[PDB]
RNA sequence: GGUGGCAAUGGCUAACCUUUUAUCUGGGCAGCCGAAGCGAAAGCAACAUGUGCGCAGCCUUUUGGCGAGGCACGACGUAUACAAGUGCGUGGAGUCACCGGGGUACGACCCGAAGCCGGGUGAUCUAGGCGUGGGCAGGUUGAAGCGUGGCGAAAGCUACGUGGAGGACCGUAAACGGUAUUGAUCUGCAAAUCAUUCGUGUGACCUGCGUCUCGUAGUGAAAUGCUAAUCUAACCCGGCAUCCGCUGGUUCCUUCCGAAACAUGUCGCAGCAUGACCUGACUUGAGAUCGUCGGUGGAGUAGAGCACUGAUUGGCGAUUCCGGGGAUCCCUCGCUCGCUUGUCAAACUCCAAACCCCCCGUCAUCCUAGAAAGUCGGAGUCCGGACUGCUGGGGUAAGCUUGUAGUCCGUAAGGGAGACAACCCAGCCCGUGGUUAAGGUCCCCAAGUGUCGACUAAGUGUUAAUACUAAAGGGCGU
RNA sequence: UGGGGCCCCGAAAAUUGACGGGGCUCAAGUCGACCACCGAUACCACGGAGUACCGCAAGGUAAUCUCGUAGGAAGGCGUUGUGUUCGGGUCGAAGCAGGGCUGUGAAGUCCUGUGGACCGUUCACAAACGAAAAUCCUGGUAAUAGUAGCAGCAAAGCAGGGUGAGACUCCCUGCCGCCGAAGGGGCCAGGUUUCCUCGGCAAUGUUCGUCAGCCGAGGGUUAGUCGGUCCUAAGACGUACCGUAAUUCGAGUACGCCGAAAGGGAAACAGGUUAAUAUUCCUGUACCAUUUAGCGUUUAGUCUGACGUCUCAGGGCAAGCCGAGCGGCGUCGUCGCGCCGUCUAAGCAGCGAACCCCGUGGAGAGCCGUAAUGGCGAGAAGCGGGCGAAUCUGUAAUGGCACAAGUCGGCUUCACCCCGGGACCCGUGAAAAGGACAGCUAAAUGUCCGUACCGAGAACUGACACAGGUGCCCCUAGCUGAAAAGGCUAAGGCGUGUCGGAGUAAUUCAGUUAAGGGAAUUCGGCAAAUUAGCUCCGUAACUUCGGGAUAAGGAGUGCCUGCUGUGUAGACAGCAGGUCGCAGUGACCAGGGGGCUCUAACUGUCUAAUACCAACAUAGGAGAUUGCAAACCCGUAAGGGCUAGUACAAUCUCUGAAUCCUGCUCAGUGCAGGUACCUGAAACCCCGGUUCAACGGGAAGAAGGGCCUGUAAACAGCGGGGGUAGACCCUCUUAAGGUAGCGUAGUACCUUGUCGCUUAAUUGGCGACUUGCAUGAAUGGAUCAAUGAGAGCCCUACUGUCCCUAACUGGAGUCCGGUGAAGCUUACAUUCUAGUGCACAGUCUAGAGACCUCUAGGGGGAAGUGAAGACCCCGUGGAGCUUUACUGCAGCCUGUCGUUGGGUUGUGGUUCUGGAUGUACAGUGUAGGUAGGAGGCAUCGAAGCGGGUGCGCCAGCAUUCG
RNA sequence: UCCUUGGUGGGGGCCAAAAAUGACAGAAAAGUUACCCCGGGGAUAAUUGAGUCGUUGCCGGCAAGAGUACAUAUCGACCCGGCAGCUUGCUACCUCGAUGUCGGUUCUUUCCAUCCUGGCCGUGCAGCAGCGGCCAAGGGUGAGGUUGUUCGCCUAUUAAAGGAGAUCGUGAGCUGGGUUUAGACCGUCGUGAGACAGGUCGGUUACUAUCUACUAGAGGUGCCCGAGGUCUGCGGGUAAGCUGCUUUUAGUACGAGAGGAACCAAGCAGCGGCGCCACUGGUGUACCGGUUGUCUGACAAGGCAUCGCCGGGCAGCUACGC
């Protein structure tokens, strides 16, 4: 068994590939509302999410729960957030994306409605909503994907906040070891060609090269699936 | 195999019972082997002796007779199914022990690895992740920002001050690291240390404690590095007395005999099997051939020769033929074919030995104190080497390599060569006396300063074989 | 002239050597012959042993018997026990040491001594039955050897006096030293009695020892306030659930519970006391928590606990320093200096800087602030108030002090406390207990565990009284100085980094110096030397404009006298004059510099223990997958990682900063998409077979494949020969044929390629050329400022690197006392030469040498010692790793069955009503299925007719609306 | 013939024929390891040693001829015969329970096939100087640039700057540049792991001497009236010297000139050897002085910092001196 590749040795749970969950604020997602009910909060704070290095906004809703929410662009301390099938579309404000116009920027967008949010999450990112149909709603992917949604669904109106921060170059190893460090993921990485055979399938030889291929097939098992994995095409666009 | 019991109307019992404490006595016929074979099977199913030779033994007129066992036939059962031949079998000897040998399987004469696999142990070291603490002498540089001021029509350009940034600089024997000396040390202070010299020293920093991640797993800024002095798969115990054709060892005496280092097959080439060769026993019963001489046969090697096959040298004579040289092919001539000359042959032969081989006779030797033959028990051995020949083959040669005959060493003393595995005498029980062998006789050193006839002037030489010994060439040296 | 013998020339090798040596000349050589002798275990003779065969035995025969490895065969000896026979022994068994005799021998027996209770023997039978060997095992014990070590990193002792049997080594005094930002002080982990006292010295202590962390005996640790205990952190554990064949196994969830002697945290101090404990005991003066009783009660949910890195202001203060008084000690040749002390806890009470807040105020052709940033009509300055620190003041003030003084001032202040500001983050820097906000008075209670001592050059760990590590973890006085560097000194700790003496060789470890030369040394300037602090002047190519940079290169520097400026001050900066030395950063400390290349951008990481590199990483660049019930990955499952995440995200790869760029090739392999057609398993269905099946075919046809298309920043590739001043038409093209660049390269075989600079001379370096054996673009190309313990070359400086060594210093060595190992070893051994021999001999052969013992010395030889060669081969020995090797197994893709239901239609017959609808030729009539080969109905029904209801040749059977 | 019996379908068997194992007396079968491990082998290679000598180095015989003529002053064809073992091969006898690699360095020694120095002979030798050969191994044979080199090239000296053997002498002497481990890069090869007889950067050199040998120093015993002194010399050793330059002979002999010697004589030098310390230089931790920092209160006198550092230096030792 030539040993297991860094992708097993995550899927194995061990602390060099976990997350240090104890650093992190909040498990953002919507606030609970039942069906055809509305609930309002009043922004309090603009705090640091060191999960997402991008601010999150702390809410005081009327029912007396307090809630870290994803922050949209503008969102300021003492606005009134409405959650709610007939809540304003406003900047901020989480409602249906069937009750969204179309062009209109949303965020945080639950896969299926009550899912607390999946879609449109980190700094800067949004949505367009492009079309509206009797049971489906199609929205523009910040990866440019066309997703027909349920209109039930419910999304903040705005863009995520943060927008530019991968604008700043790393310009060195630390800095992006500090953002590691709040991460999950392994930093620095070895290439694969600078390991040994029984630590890769790119390892070994006289000379780096990987001998292979480096495009992988979709059927290939774990322990395999390494390099460019299903690509339709390779090299830069001609 | 040796020794016994019983014996075709066969042998023996197993478990078990009888124990009155393992014995023992008496039972115990289940079963096994023998008693009928042949055939895949269905199936079918044989001599209580028909003949001959003949050992022992007995008889005998000493040459014969009878002749168990033995040998050779004949006959029969069955398969080959048509036939014909043949195979196997058939005229009652087995069975159970004791004491042995040997094969096979098991740890299998004893010890000797790396490994493979199971279940467990380990992150007091080290690597990485996380929690919570601690630390970084003293200096240097002087980013943005800010203040005031200069040069400008503006655009803008610009000085100083302030400011205190940076995986910034120097630097500590703080801490961390580990360059070079290839220094000390190298049975050390030390199973990695010391001195000097070096790198980092506000950061991807160093570090305490806590905590987590581990064996086909972990960890790794990746060297197959690290995971408790262990890492290209840790450690403990277990599988395990693993296995090996490979290495080492294997313990008292005498006596008798005494090899093979070879062939064929083998994933065979450091192994094994079968055979040759050694050893033991038995059966059988009259010849055998290591040697000679003569004869009947085989020769195709040596040598020789050119008669075949091919090579090979001139001279001489012809092919009015096939062809090289500058219109009557106007005339010049190489091969080709013969008679003489000169040479050859592993794979040429008109010839043709000496050795040798088969057979017959002969002598010789061995043999009833057991020829030839047969059956069975136990092996070792299949790394060889040497000398003398074969101009052995190959090779420039080789103390090379690979054959062959004889003989040796191996496994061979003693005597002699200076010593000498295998060269000479000699194969050797113990003791004594004698005489020789090889070799030697000036001394070392037992026996010749021996004899005769010559040679050598070079200390040549004083060297059987010899892996241990110099040639071609020359000399009015003698 | 030819043929012969012997000799000569031809004829050169390496330690001194070989006719065996001496030597030998009408021979002691050679040739031809001869004579006598010596000389084996051979041969002969005698005697003896065994063997083979024969013989009833007695014995007979052997010229034709007597070597022997592997090996076969026969007979014996011995050990221990069993059955059995017969014994011996305290008048002395076994065993042991030595000896006599017998036997070929294995062995047996006896004798002497020693020993003190058991031992044999016949015939048989057994076995844990015989040792010289296994780098055999266990034990014991040599040589080495009175040898190495008891030196190198901290060179430490001497005098006098004691104690004692004994003194370098134990104690005291003095002198001389060591560490003095650690070798001192405090304490974690760890140790576990090492602590203290007394008594000892066999061992331990690297020597000694009277000493001791050693040995023996006894003693020693006192808590409401110090910790643990309490809280929670990362993260464990338990129960339950669920999984699992099952569990002590497994993730998650729920509930609990643990997890910090360096995080959070209720509260105590000073002095004294012991031999050893002391915020613990005692004195004095305090404080906290709970329970109870009385006196009163919510403000309730907030705040606090509660937080990063860097930087800076203000205030305070332990330590430190200065002047005066007082009290001691030292010095006292002269002087009047130097040192020590001159003290004082918590608690209690009082004041309160900054920040913040409140009330006034009204500030701009601008004012107010700061170290700095700043602030302001959204309300500055100014003026009042509130809140609110460290610390300071008093009290505690009588305790300790030589019941000696004890009284004052000033300066500074880290490295500690308080407080406030600013900057940075793609990094955001814990939680919970507890506490505060309403408590006051009294009484009672405050259990449990730890507590000695070391905390390391001797108390831990590394086998050690170990130069390592743990821990330099946290602290540290004066001068110099930037300084916690280095040096010299305190305090404190030591002379135990536990052998001494002696002073004399070589050699050696580590240092000092060195004429003249100056890299000639060497692979190479390795090593050493040079420079060195601070101030000022001055500073190049190149550059990413940041830097290069301390570039380079120059000048100054001490002491004394008197001053100037800045500043609140501490101090800092500067000037003038005088003056000494070889030298003023005088010691200590403390860059040598420059030029041209290769390479990697850089800081960083790494082979713990031979590789600190150009390798790894990196930022940057690019590609790939995935819309989240995702991609990727773990698990047998239950369920998980990524993920408290969501495309400017995670994951998977390649390249490796910047700058200029990144060409052509999709034939092969890979990947992706498409699947027209081909291929393609099982099940279902159909056919045949089978009384049923097995089975043989057919149809249909998933994924996969063929096949087509795309894709190179996927893996990769980018070629041979000849006509033309070696370009250009063709080729060979079985995809294309090297673009920009670079080029003898870290790639160039030829090769020390050619030329130029560098040198006297350069297989060198650099530059150019380049026919590139075999360069080339993210298999990244070229290039590059800065950086580099990286690799080469050159200049300068420097030098013992060298010419060529010398002297000197300390430690070893040498010699003496003490202590005291280990490693090679079959034996013998004073060798040397040659030969021989398994062809590399101290031992063999022939010579030559050699009297023995001891000491010192460097290493010629002992093919010296260390290690069953790691190179090579072999083994039907392994291991890891690779792949289009063989064979499998996971994962994944897909068909079928089950899970798995209800409706709607579209596809096959399942099952059958109204008609028997059936008809070459002509029909009166439709075969009314083959037919009793002929024989029934009918005005109570049989037709020629409408689109002709079944149908059809607008005929005619069926009685039908007529 | 198929398990109680009969039958059907389907199986099993007997004899023969066909289908193949070519590694052909018959496995269904690819690599790599320098990250390697284990067992062995001198049964078998790299290296030293032995043998051999094709090849290598050095010669010889006959002399074909060339040499204005003339084989033999000089050169030496064809063929033929050798020596050495210093090149490379061949071989597998020794060694795989290790005989430590290349080159250099240091020190010692040997060979002669002689580079110089000494003596000779010939010449197509006037002299100078050559060319060829003979004897001769006493002494000498050096310094540098490149390269790890050996080898070779080059430089300037030099009388000349010979070659080879000693386990390709010499790692219990040194060095570590090269080769010959593990890391990495480039090129090439390979699908790959990996490889290369290319290149490149980096990469641990163990031991206390038992015996023997040698270098020196002692104690004995032998010899011997006892002791002492002075000698002798069997023997051992030596390189105790070797070699240049200049002057002179002499601008002479010789030679048409140009050029240009030799015997004898002198001095100097290089290297070597032995000794010495008046001189000169070095050292000189005796000693004397100056001075920095600090401590002992100051002065004075002292400690420490490498002898603190700096300057000077007697004796002694020493060479760079004699
Ligand atoms: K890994
Ligand atoms: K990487
Ligand atoms: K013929
Ligand atoms: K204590
Ligand atoms: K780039
Ligand atoms: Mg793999
Ligand atoms: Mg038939
Ligand atoms: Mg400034
Ligand atoms: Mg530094
Ligand atoms: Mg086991
Ligand atoms: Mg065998
Ligand atoms: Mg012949
Ligand atoms: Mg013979
Ligand atoms: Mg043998
Ligand atoms: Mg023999
Ligand atoms: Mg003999
Ligand atoms: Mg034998
Ligand atoms: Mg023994
Ligand atoms: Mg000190
Ligand atoms: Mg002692
Ligand atoms: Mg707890
Ligand atoms: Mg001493
Ligand atoms: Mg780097
Ligand atoms: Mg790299
Ligand atoms: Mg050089
Ligand atoms: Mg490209
Ligand atoms: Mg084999
Ligand atoms: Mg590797
Ligand atoms: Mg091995
Ligand atoms: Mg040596």
């Amino acid at each position: 068994m030539g040993k297991r590749l860094i992708s097993q040795n995550r899927g194995r749970g061990t602390p060099t590939y976990r997350a240090p969950s104890h650093k992190y604020k909040a498990d953002l997602r919507h606030p609970r509302v039942d069906e055809n009910s509305s609930l309002r909060g009043e922004v309090v704070g603009i705090e640091h999410d060191p999960a997402r290095s991008a601010p999150i906004a702390k809410v005081a809703f009327e029912n007396g729960e307090e809630l870290f929410l994803l922050a949209s662009e503008g969102i300021a301390v003492g606005n009134i957030i409405e959650c709610g099938d007939d809540a304003e579309v406003k900047p901020g404000n989480i409602v249906p994306i069937g009750n969204v116009p179309e062009g209109f920027f949303i965020c945080n967008v639950e896969s299926k409605p009550n899912d607390g949010g999946k879609f449109v999450r980190s700094s800067g990112v949004y949505a367009t909503v492009v079309t509206h149909e009797a049971t489906r709603t199609a929205v523009s992917m910040p990866s440019g994907n066309i997703k027909w949604l349920n209109p039930k669904c419910r999304a903040v109106v705005g863009i995520v906040a943060g927008s530019g921060r991968v604008d700043r170059p790393w310009l060195k190893a630390g800095k992006k070891y500090h953002k590691m460090k709040t991460r999950a993921a392994k930093y620095p990485r070895v290439s694969a060609v600078a390991m040994n055979p029984r630590d890769h399938p790119f390892g070994g030889g006289a000379w780096k090269h990987p001998g292979k291929p480096t495009t992988v097939s979709r059927n290939a098992p774990p322990g395999r699936k390494v390099g460019l994995i299903a690509a339709r095409r390779t090299g830069m666009k001609r």
